[PDB]
């Protein structure tokens, strides 16, 4: 039945190898497999994609409109400088929870902005991979 | 094992206060919801809200070393307080911000918080379920 | 028929500090004045000063649903406090704000305050006779 | 005999046409009787102008130098733009009172800075009309 | 049916003998006579007036209330700097459609801000003069529908 | 005689169904008639590209290098961002106008900016899918100059 | 034979009653007796022009073209404000001259900035009124 | 001959807060110390710590017309109150202000003192011996 | 057998036909060669790539962590925008030279500004293609 | 009476650098000029060019009490030296400030002078004959 | 034992130049009151002030090693010099930093100092007895 | 055929201070370098370091018309000194900026150079390798 479209942005496939002081030893894979587990407890089912293209993610937000119940989106750098993608996710229509494995506040001032906070339900930061489990249940209790 | 829960000014008013912004959830409701979720891991719950900022500063000083973690939602002195910070480093617990509305989508005033400087991680925009996920977080990390 | 009058910070100390700037009027002839003032228009006042944010967000809630209108001098709490703002929302109170001083004129921290963005009105540099219009304000809102 | 100097900036002749929701349904005709009966309250009389030319009420300001008691002033949109007003005002060496019809700082931020507020003796803000009643109040009594 | 207030600001009478780099070899009076003929291809006609005085484009546009169906206006620096002339613009309710013969956003960084593009329904920079003809079928549209 | 580059940069492809209260009903489909109806008037003929990928619109304005009369460019929200795609305007030597649906001017202050108003000759914002028509006609002119 | 523009704009007319401190206590009369006696040295003549109205100044512009050597300007307050003052200026093509009776860079920030200054050949400030004979010295040495 | 020393918030959490940049020093020490220096030249100490700005300023108010002058660490209140620098001022005292950290070599939202404006004196990352000068200078002045 | 990743960004294929006054008459041909030629004095081999997607360039890093010595990268005007790209070069942990063909500190302020000079080794700037060879000279002997 | 001339780093180069922007005229021609008006008034000039910091600082102090006032083109020390303002108020002197180029057309780094703060006037844009403009200013001053 | 003591542009001017902001107390007396409490630990002073930038650099270039550490006034270079920072972190002395007047109760472009950075201590408004304290520092260091 | 190479403040203590940023290299192992890749192209070095900005400016001034170009690495001077950009541009030497250590990695003070404004080329972080490449950008542009 229900079905979320959970999208992991540029350098995310590297989780678990880059910069693990600050992103941690889990994988992508741990990722998709906690996301849907979580999604399994409420019923619902998980696209999953990660492309280093922002073009890729706007055409999966585009795809997903009217036939998703949301989305879970890790845009990685994306976040601080794509104006396309916030358009993207308004033109989605789904209702979006952003998750940051870091807590980008806590570091650089070039992180601290986020186009994507300003479309976004919920933002999820600094807690890991669990940060997806978060953004599926908020889904799962929106929907 | 005891969390700290702390909500700053104005959070008594959860339900009252901007409806449209807050939603028609209640402190008694957050508290409920946190200590739900802490009986899942085996712990408790000891919750305190004030608008007077000295009593959270008191409350977070005697916490230390007793507490495995503080969840705080500190209101407006989220965006004003370096005394808070400084109280928050002092306690030396690990310690989750959580936002009931997502301040990044308000005014520019509300996207600067100097807890976020300190926090574990950082919940915005997920109604009262914010609690019950920073609550989950502080349980793994003692764990 | 009842008006809040709030005096922040300092404001007790009206008549001593600085006389070239706040004048030599005390805070017992403000609350006087503008006692006198709610009178002729079948109105009484409940007056409140304090060094304290908390005490002011307290008596804000407290009043919320039984008086007509605030008048608030925020004092040093003008130009830093959050949480002021959010209690004066929370309060859903008609609110006028009054400085005895002109901020504009003084130096550049005290040209910003948070309470201007949801006052109804805003009187300075009119020493304690602000107090009188501030009432006046008030008074006609509620006709 | 006493004489103040009403003036009143660009646009205010549309009053009760332009932008009802925010300047309200008196007229500029409303304003300058207000300020008149107020006036004659303290044997004092009231010359207004009213122009769209900032050049008019400089002259206005430099004719009523060491003739008038004062000048009420609500520059309009000049408010935020000319430094020429505000040097007029000086040159006048008028004690003023600056007026606005709605509160500009709950407005766009450009209407959150005034040149005429450096050198106004007070400030007032958000009270429809009746804010020319206390100005007049403000000179009879500094008078 | 109807009319168009064709609002010039301070130095547009110049046009053709200032900075002809920039504003390039038209007149003030091509522009206005480019305007017409578009606006009659219409039906409509135009109301022409420019001035290097402020108060005479607010009385302009607070005598147009009610009575035309738009406004095509290039402030000249006025643009840049009046919030006047913007209170002007929404106390006359016309549908406004602001012109620039240049294009201030290849120019210096103080003709970048356009109080008046917070209110116009559109806004045509650097196409000449012919912005304003387009300006006058953008308004002869809005009208229609 | 000759052709124009029209290029529709991100969400464009949604125009009808993204966000209808800003950018209207019309659809991408009807942009791309109108701007070839428009140049037929002139003789001319329009290549007409969109994508979410900005490495094509990049790739299609090399392409269109010495081939073209001009380009008529809606970035969408590479506007803002994109000095890549301002080089890649300034290496087509195209002239090149630019359209925006929506008054961006009168949106959100990151809206603001843009790379592509420092090459552009021409800006036109708010006109709704009737800014591609001008667009073509300010093309068709030039060239004929 | 040769004719220099000399424009003083907004408060000049009140140049030895305004803020004395601050310009002095020399006249506009002074001002323009200086200006001609110098010129009438060099062989040359002053139209002299004063307005508190801008748009008399750019008319002013406007009809010196291609008349006059050169253009004396205090363009006042509008200096720090007026884009259009400035297109006039070019639009002239006069040889200009900025003259101060004050030092605007001592002063305000708002002060600080000149869109004058951005066309005028020179730019003379805080030399009283004797600014006013240097800059004739200029436009007779540069013709 | 009395001095006011103020300290302000989380300086009762000093020798356990933070020991790599505000030492092992206590608040006990702090105060120690300021009354022998006050001794040293025949004055004496009325010292107060509180996590409460209003405590603060009722402190300021309550000392003027009485004190020779005030040795202040506001704590994060330097940074960010308006109101305890107007109660400084409606003090009247002569006020030296104090930090035992240097935070111009810490994060920027440390480098602004709304106190410093007001100061006599400012004197920072001298640890507690801070208090000690800010003693001698009252007593001198 | 040591290999250098040679990354050219958006619009480098048109290196020779673009703004020749800024960029020069050289091609990415010749940029390629020029590099291989300087590895090849020292042992070493070059896998050049040249891309106008961001994702591209991305997703290379990543192939290329653990198997070359080193990135030469020059990335457009990716350099001013992605923060994605920096992320990628910290994912790949190459030692990265940083080179530009213009000095872009002499041109428009928005060139000013480089995310990849955060994480550079060096940054090369204002040598034409020559600055592709001392590039790889420093690679082949932090190696 | 004597006047000090003062000219800073790269003045010596006057007439071979960048002519475009300051002519073709040299130091000597300046030092000349300065002599020449200065003995219209009675007084006598003590010039000095140096392209280090110190001498002129040294230079004002061996100044005070003895010169009647100084002319200082500071160079590029105009736009970053604070010793340099400390040293001109040490020396007492009244000093005007001239420029040959007009700064306030060219970079933004030069539309900052410390030295303006202290000058009794300032001379921009007039080439050669600002000194002789600033010799005039401190003649009538001591006068 | 050896401190070095650094004044910078303008001290020598001291008692003479604006004397409303810096007091009237000469260059001669900061130096002997440095001396005194130098010699109170034991400890020599090393002094030096110059209109020279680099003079000054080379004074710390030449201490390095042989010094406890630095008391430096670097008057208007305070607000200007990153070859002054560079030149005490070349010194490797532990370095407290002395301001006369308090730059923070004064004008915007004087509220930023790159010595602030590298000090272990800033010491403002306290007069010439900022250079007593300074001392007192150093030889507890 | 002759280099002017230039040397900025502190780096005769290249070598002892911070090793960790500029490493173990000397002043004499960069003139040593510099002069034996000048010996390749047929060309001589002129060395000069000092901590006095105005003994550089003088060398450049004094090399004016007979040096083939300049390799400066300015030090501090590079984030402070328009009079040095001034002495650059004087000299009208092709310069070259060299920094041992690469300043975008380091404070926000260290990001901006005046003398990248006008350098022909800036190599940062190569070490002292940096002037081996920028005496070959000389010899290449004078052949
Ligand atoms: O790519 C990433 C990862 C990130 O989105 C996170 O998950 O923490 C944070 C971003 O700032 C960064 O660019
Ligand atoms: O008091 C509050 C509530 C809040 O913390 C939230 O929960 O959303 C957000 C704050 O900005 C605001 O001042
Ligand atoms: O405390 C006060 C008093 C005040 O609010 C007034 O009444 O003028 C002005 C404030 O700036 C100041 O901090
Ligand atoms: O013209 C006006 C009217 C106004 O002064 C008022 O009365 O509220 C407020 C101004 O911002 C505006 O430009
Ligand atoms: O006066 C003008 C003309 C102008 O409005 C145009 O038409 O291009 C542009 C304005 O910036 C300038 O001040
Ligand atoms: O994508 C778009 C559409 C747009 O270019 C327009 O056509 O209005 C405006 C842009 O700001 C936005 O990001
Ligand atoms: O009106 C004046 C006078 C002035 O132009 C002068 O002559 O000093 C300076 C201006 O700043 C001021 O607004
Ligand atoms: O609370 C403190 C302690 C402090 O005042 C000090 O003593 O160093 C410094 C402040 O920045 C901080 O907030
Ligand atoms: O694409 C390029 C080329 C460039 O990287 C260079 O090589 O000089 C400089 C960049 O600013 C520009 O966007
Ligand atoms: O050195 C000079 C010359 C100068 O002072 C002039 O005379 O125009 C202007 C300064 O900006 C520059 O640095
Ligand atoms: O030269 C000095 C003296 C000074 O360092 C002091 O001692 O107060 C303060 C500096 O701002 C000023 O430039
Ligand atoms: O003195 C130096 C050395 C330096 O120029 C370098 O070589 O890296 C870098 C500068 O920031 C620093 O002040």
């Amino acid at each position: 039945p229900g079905k979320i479209l959970l999208l992991n942005g540029p350098n995310l496939n590297m989780l678990g190898k880059a910069e693990p002081d600050i992103y941690g030893h889990d994988t992508l894979e741990d990722v998709v497999a906690l996301a849907t587990a979580e999604a399994a407890k409420h019923g619902l089912e998980v696209e999953a994609l990660q492309s280093n293209h922002e073009g890729e993610l706007i055409d999966a937000l585009h795809n997903a409109r009217g036939t998703h119940i949301g989305c879970v989106i890790n845009p990685g750098g994306l976040t601080h400088t794509s104006v396309a993608l916030l358009d993207a996710v308004k033109a989605s229509e789904l209702p979006t929870v952003e998750v940051h494995i870091s807590n980008p506040h806590a570091r650089e001032e070039f992180r601290h902005h986020s186009y994507i906070s300003l479309a976004a339900v919920s933002v999820i930061a600094g807690a890991g991979i669990q940060g997806y489990r978060f953004a599926v249940d908020i889904l799962a209790n929106l929907k």
